[PDB]
């Protein structure tokens, strides 16, 4: 997160530390007790799962690590592209829940959030452009662009003017009024260049699929 804050200890339950070979690599959203969704190139042999997390290194009584059970990529993702940028992560066990682990509800109805509308991005990904990697969760509260300056149907844009996302906070999710919205893209891309926005992939183009998933196993 570029040009945000630091977040207060635990009040987004729902965040996910997804990390590869015990270091942080991508946000993640729980979304049901067993099931963490994040970014399709959150992947490229050991996958865990970091909930009721703050502090990535400290102890706190609400962290739990998880192993991952089954990593289910969108069909459509490509390693090259930025589209269909979801990742499904069943957990090896369902998760202890409580005040600090909670699934977010994520948007099922398909309209657009409206452009002006500040959402909630949260992470542990860069805070500056020397790849800074904070130990404590950050989020920063950015504006959602209207489509035609975002340019996919299927994606959404947000501000990104100093205030960002950026590297690390890929996966994570964007939230607006209480509801999962957004899942912040795991291709490159400049942060914190308002001629470029952040780019989030809406979840609600994606509600057959998600389900489909979430059905089985
Ligand atoms: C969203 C966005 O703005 C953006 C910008 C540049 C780069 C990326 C891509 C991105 O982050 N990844 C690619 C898959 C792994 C993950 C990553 O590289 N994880 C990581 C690495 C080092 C330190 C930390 Br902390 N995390 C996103």
């Amino acid at each position: 997160i570029l040009g945000g804050r630091e977040a207060e200890a635990h009040a987004r339950p729902y965040m996910a530390s997804v990390q590869l070979n015990g270091a942080h690599l991508c946000g993640g959203v729980l979304v049901a007790e067993q099931w963490v969704l994040s970014a399709a190139h959150c992947l490229e042999g050991k996958v865990q799962v970091l909930l009721g997390a703050h502090s990535l290194s400290q102890p706190e009584p609400s962290k739990r690590l998880y192993d991952v059970l089954r990593a289910v990529p969108h069909p459509d993702s490509q390693p090259d592209t930025i589209d269909h940028d979801l990742l499904l992560l069943q957990l090896s066990e369902k998760a202890t829940l409580g005040p600090a682990v909670r699934p977010l509800p994520w948007q099922r109805v398909d309209r657009d959030v409206a452009p002006g509308t500040l959402c909630d991005v949260a992470g542990w990904g860069i805070v500056n452009h020397a790849g800074r990697r904070p130990d404590s969760l950050q989020h920063v509260l950015l504006p959602v662009l209207d489509r035609a300056t975002c340019n996919t149907e299927r994606l959404m844009c947000a501000e990104s003017n100093r205030r960002d996302s950026c590297k690390g906070d890929s996966g994570g999710p964007l939230v607006c009024g209480g509801v999962l919205e957004g899942v912040v893209t795991s291709g490159s891309r400049v942060c914190g260049n308002r001629k470029k926005p952040g780019i989030y992939t809406r979840v609600a183009s994606y509600a057959a699929w998600i389900d489909s998933v979430l059905a089985s196993a």
